[PDB]
């Protein structure tokens, strides 16, 4: 996350961090046995980390708990990121609390302007590298998919949104990939791509959870 802020531990309860060895992207708990993340994330021998702040010091709310089953949308195109959106399920049930909490999903798509949560452990250089330790956290908006189309011409598909700020200086980044975009109490966007990060006029481009709600449900009802 460049030009965000540090959440604060644990403020962001539903968010994890998938790790395989490593943090390598961001993703956000559904409820007690399911993850929602970004399809390019895909890898086997994923271990989910729940309650995270510092991701590299045990700080007494963790849960770390192994990945049985991965799923990836049926329609994922990993050339374009079409689709962007893949399920992980957990060997075990998560202990849900106030720091390990699930994100509800939307009942509808959001509208542009509205103002969103974007939070992840990615790189929080705009130019060069620099990875922070604990959870960061950043306000943006969706912007009109004019705006966003216009950015990527040819790029943008009906399943993707831009959000953030034209102007640059403020957007997802590396390492973000997976993680939440919360509007209004609802997982709407999913961190999937964008070009550099915090760069003018090229605003980062999240999967639009709203139109994957049945597919979500139905799948894990039958997982
Ligand atoms: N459909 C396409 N044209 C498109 C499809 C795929 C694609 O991937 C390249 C390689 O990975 C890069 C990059 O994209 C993912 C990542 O950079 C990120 C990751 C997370 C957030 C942001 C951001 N600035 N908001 C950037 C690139 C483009
Ligand atoms: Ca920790």
């Amino acid at each position: 996350i460049v030009g965000g802020y540090t959440c604060g531990a644990n403020t962001v309860p539903y968010q994890v961090s998938l790790n395989s060895g490593y943090h390598f992207c961001g993703g956000s708990l559904i409820n007690s046995q399911w993850v929602v993340s970004a399809a390019h994330c895909y890898k086997s021998g994923i271990q989910v980390r729940l309650g995270e702040d510092n991701i590299n010091v045990v700080e007494g709310n963790e849960q770390f708990i192994s990945a049985s089953k991965s799923i990836v949308h049926p329609s994922y195109n990993s050339e374009t990121y079409n689709n962007d959106i893949m399920l992980i399920k957990l060997k075990s049930a998560a202990s849900l609390n106030s720091r390990v909490a699930s994100i509800s999903l939307p009942t509808s798509c959001a509208s542009a302007g509205t103002q969103c949560l974007i939070s992840g452990w990615g790189n929080t250089k705009s130019s060069g590298t620099s990875y922070p330790d604990v959870l960061k956290c950043l306000k943006a908006p969706i912007l009109s998919d004019s705006s966003c189309k216009s950015a990527y011409p040819g790029q943008i598909t009906s399943n993707m949104f831009c959000a953030g700020y034209l102007e640059g200086g403020k957007d997802s980044c590396q390492g973000d990939s997976g993680g939440p975009v919360v509007c209004s109490g609802k997982l709407q966007g999913i961190v999937s791509w964008g070009s550099g990060c915090a760069q003018k006029n090229k605003p980062g481009v999240y999967t639009k959870v709203c139109n994957y709600v049945s597919w979500i449900k139905q799948t894990i009802a039958s997982n």
